[PDB]
């Protein structure tokens, strides 16, 4: 997260870290046994880390659970990142509390102008690299579809939306991928891609979770 603020330990209880020896992506706990992330985050040997603030320090509220199954969306295209969404089942159900909580899926697609919260452990710089240990948070509006397609000619699909600021300075970034975009208490997006980070006229592009609710629900019900 570039240009954000420190969230506070466990203030974002649905945020998760995907770990394969090291943090490489974020995710969202949507029930006690399932996590949503970005398909381009796929790899084998994932351990899901719930309850994290400093991902380099055991602080007391962590739950470390291995994945038993990863399900990339059937129509994921790694060239275009269309349908950048993946489901992860935990080997064991998490223990849900104040600090480890699921986030609800949407009944409705959120509209442009809605303010949302983005979070993750990604790069905090637009030029160069400095990765934080504690969770970073960004409030940002969904941008209209027209602005989004204007900034990214020929690249936005019905399954993506832009959020952020055309002026630059505030954005998600590398290492935030897979993480949550929450609007009015609902998971509306997944950190997916962008042209650099926090550049002007290059806002962040997010998977549009409101299109995948039925796939998520019938996938969870059969696995
Ligand atoms: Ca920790």
């Amino acid at each position: 997260i570039v240009g954000g603020y420190t969230c506070g330990a466990n203030t974002v209880p649905y945020q998760v870290s995907l770990n394969s020896g090291y943090h490489f992506c974020g995710g969202s706990l949507i029930n006690s046994q399932w996590v949503v992330s970005a398909a381009h985050c796929y790899k084998s040997g994932i351990q899901v880390r719930l309850g994290e603030d400093n991902i380099n320090v055991v602080e007391g509220n962590e739950q470390f659970i291995s994945a038993s199954k990863s399900i990339v969306h059937p129509s994921y295209n790694s060239n275009t990142l269309n349908n950048d969404i993946m489901l992860i089942k935990l080997k064991s159900a998490a223990s849900l509390n104040s600090r480890v909580a699921s986030i609800s899926l949407p009944t409705s697609c959120a509209s442009a102008g809605t303010q949302c919260l983005i979070s993750g452990w990604g790069n905090t710089k637009s030029s160069g690299t400095s990765y934080p240990d504690v969770l970073k948070c960004l409030k940002a509006p969904i941008l209209s579809d027209s602005s989004c397609k204007s900034a990214y000619p020929g690249q936005i699909t019905s399954n993506m939306f832009c959020a952020g600021y055309l002026e630059g300075g505030k954005d998600s970034c590398q290492g935030d991928s897979g993480g949550p975009v929450v609007c009015s208490g609902k998971l509306q997006g997944i950190v997916s891609w962008g042209s650099g980070c926090a550049q002007k006229n290059k806002p962040g592009v997010y998977t549009k979770v409101c299109n995948y609710v039925s796939w998520i629900k019938q996938t969870i019900a059969s696995n």
